[PDB]
């Protein structure tokens, strides 16, 4: 078990990451967060006309429209994949109580049994040479940071030159500081350039639940969140309990008193982690470009925009595989961690920036108040943290892990089970050079698109394709996992980003295709997660900016959904069932408003000039700024709004400072 030391909210280590004043000493206080969104500005969450909107909506269309995937979890039909029904929640009010996260996963990781290091040895080759390659060729530009992200852990400063002083005295002194580290002066580091230090635990909150209709009595089951209680965590997995929460609203008819509608729990409360910066700062600095070099040495598994981007790419498949992926964050091996540094130091990475990513990468977590008399315990030792628990939110290169270890095992076990013979052409590391360059030029026949956890999969004519079959129909039945890392199963109902990839009859890559999922967009509406807080003059602060954009991109956006104008019919048509009125008109007209209130907002777009300067994609950026947090990255925004939303940053320190970090 070994707990991480739960040491009392109170400390001075908790107090030297916050800036000790108002949001600082509050988020160390901070009570449980609870309240309805404002699901649309002078709109909640709680309107019960609209609940019995929900309830038309659901049930009388997933009536209508029950969902088209096949055994094989790949698609045909209206496309569906949902129940509608996961609109169904408190979606304002999340389901209490809450999950203590673990500190290792190591046994749970030999539970599922997932391995320690490498299958083959030449397996281990293979790790060597992603991060061989991850860690190659490198072009540094400028680093660029969120305008109005708050500096969170350390100071929670929503103040943009908060964020320049740490990451340029970050420049300044991360050898000496990393150096400590490796020296073991944590704690002066990080109260001097106050480098590091811990988590801060923050909600994602799932917008649906998987509500399940019961045909004999009409149960609406959503799906159950079992979670960890603080001993099932401190004992890694050990001790504790796993649990769901409560699901109930009548608890809230209990304790709000707030009416009661069917099928109308509450969303689930994930929870993300916030983190300090400075560290953050080489992270962009290399992984930005590194994200630009795959994108350029490579994209094809990577690029990452149209659905068009990507079908494209695979309608030449004869087979496709999409891929379903067990708890991605908690499930990454320390070992890994271990070939990382290992290689890092192989090539030349810098020793004390790499104490700072071992430092991040276990770095003292802290939980603020996961239930009302929940807490505002301090977890970890910042002197000699220890943490195995898994890929913290804080980091954004998380996604670089993700992509990494599930290619990883996709390829491998497209090796173990469909290619063994082949890899004969790979010899040896450079081997695994030439080809791993290859791959992601995609010149192979075994194949694959990713996306962190999300990807898919490809083969074709010549000798490899039918244990590819093969080793599709053995995950597909997942009666056991050859991947000793992960619980990777197909997903039935698969899909790439919402790209649902259809198919016809002949069930082929080539046969049906993408579309944009429409009742992703129902969510986009209606189950999504945060208010605005209007209470502000920008609404950069504010989490959702301009939703009435994403109604008139509707076709544009999720009109990729064939059977589209249909759910156009069924939502104004519900809504005058509703409200008893023109949604059509009210998202109309609040996209009129998006325009008004965007209008000051902006000046080289003159006045109110028009839309003509955003993407569709960019415009899916402007309803939604939030994936661009872990969806979209940066630079995919046209540049202006892009410049409102993000700030520069010097090329030249980075650059030099990169010089440092890399060997050269
Ligand atoms: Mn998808």
């Amino acid at each position: 078990p070994r707990r991480a030391p739960a040491f009392p909210l109170s400390d001075i280590k908790a107090q030297m990451l916050f800036a000790n004043n108002i949001k600082a000493q509050q988020a160390s206080k901070r009570s449980f967060k609870e309240g309805a969104i404002e699901t649309y500005e002078g709109l909640l969450s709680v309107d019960p006309r609209f609940l019995s909107f929900k309830n038309e909506l659901s049930r009388y269309l997933t009536d209508h429209f029950p969902a088209n995937v096949d055994e094989y979890g790949r698609v045909y039909g209206n496309g569906v994949r949902t129940n509608f029904f996961g609109m169904r929640h408190m979606n304002g009010f999340p389901m209490i109580p809450a999950t203590w996260p673990l500190a290792s996963n190591l046994k749970k990781r030999a539970d599922a049994d997932l391995a320690d290091g490498p299958v083959s040895e030449r397996d281990n080759l293979l790790f060597r040479a992603a991060v061989r390659l991850m860690f190659s060729d490198l072009e540094p530009v400028p680093l660029k940071i969120r305008k109005g992200s708050s500096t969170c852990i350390p100071y929670f400063s929503n103040d943009m030159g908060t964020k320049i002083e740490i990451a340029e005295r970050a420049l300044e002194k991360a050898e000496e500081a990393g150096n400590l580290m490796l020296q073991g002066k944590f704690d002066d580091a990080y109260q001097l350039h106050q480098m590091g230090g811990a988590y801060y635990v923050v909600y994602r909150a799932q917008s649906t639940d998987a509500i399940t209709l019961d045909p004999k009595t009409g149960k609406f089951v959503s799906k159950d969140r079992m979670v960890a209680d603080f001993e099932y965590a401190v004992t890694g997995g050990e001790q504790g309990s796993l649990f769901a929460a409560s699901k109930d609203a009548s608890r809230l008819k209990e304790q709000y008193g707030i009416d009661v509608p069917d099928g109308f729990f509450c969303e689930r409360r994930r929870t993300a982690m916030g983190g300090p910066f400075a560290l953050n700062a080489p992270i962009m600095a290399v992984a930005q470009p590194v994200r630009n070099k795959i994108y350029s040495k490579y994209a094809y598994t990577f690029h990452h925009t149209t659905r068009l981007n990507k079908e494209e790419k695979v309608k030449e498949w004869s087979l496709c595989v999409a891929t379903d992926v067990s708890d991605h964050d908690t499930f990454w091996p320390g070992w890994l961690r271990d070939l990382i540094c290992d290689e890092l130091l192989n090539m030349g990475y810098a020793p004390w920036w790499v104490k700072l990513f071992e430092t991040s990468l276990k770095l003292p977590v802290y939980v603020g108040a996961p239930a009302p008399e929940q807490g505002h315990t301090l977890l970890g030792d910042p002197s000699n943290p220890d943490l195995e628990v898994g890929l913290s939110s804080g980091q954004g290169a998380t996604d670089l892990m993700g992509t990494l270890l599930m290619s990883i095992t996709y390829l491998v076990m497209q090796l173990d089970h469909t290619a063994p013979h082949l890899n004969s052409r790979i010899k040896d590391m450079p081997s695994a050079c030439r080809f791993l360059d290859s791959y992601w030029q995609g010149h192979e026949e075994i194949r694959q698109i990713s996306k962190s956890d999300d990807a898919m999969l490809g083969w074709t004519k010549g000798r490899a394709l039918v244990g590819g079959h093969r080793l599709f129909e053995m995950l597909k039945e997942g009666k056991v996992n050859p991947s000793p890392y992960m619980k990777i199963s197909y997903e039935h109902g698969g899909a790439f980003l919402g790209d649902i990839l259809l198919y016809d009859s002949r069930r082929e890559p080539g046969s049906a295709i993408f579309v944009g999922n429409i009742n992703s967009m129902l969510n986009n509406q209606f189950s999504p997660e945060y208010g605005v807080q209007s209470g502000v003059r920008d609404r950069s602060k504010r989490k959702r900016p301009f939703p009435g954009l994403a109604w008139a991109s509707m076709k544009d956006t999720y009109g990729a959904c064939p059977i589209y104008s249909d759910v156009l019919e069924a939502i104004e048509r519900c809504w005058w069932n509703a409200f008893g009125e023109s949604y059509r008109a009210y998202r109309e007209d609040m996209l009129k408003r998006d325009t008004l209130e965007l209008s000051r907002y902006v000046a080289s777009m003159a006045r109110q000039a028009g839309l003509a300067e955003l993407t569709p994609i960019d415009l899916e950026v402007l309803a939604d700024p939030n994936k661009l947090q872990y969806k979209w990255t940066e630079a995919d925004v046209s540049a202006n709004i892009h410049e409102v939303l993000m700030h520069g940053v010097s090329v030249e320190k980075t650059e030099r400072f990169l010089r440092s970090v890399m060997p050269r």
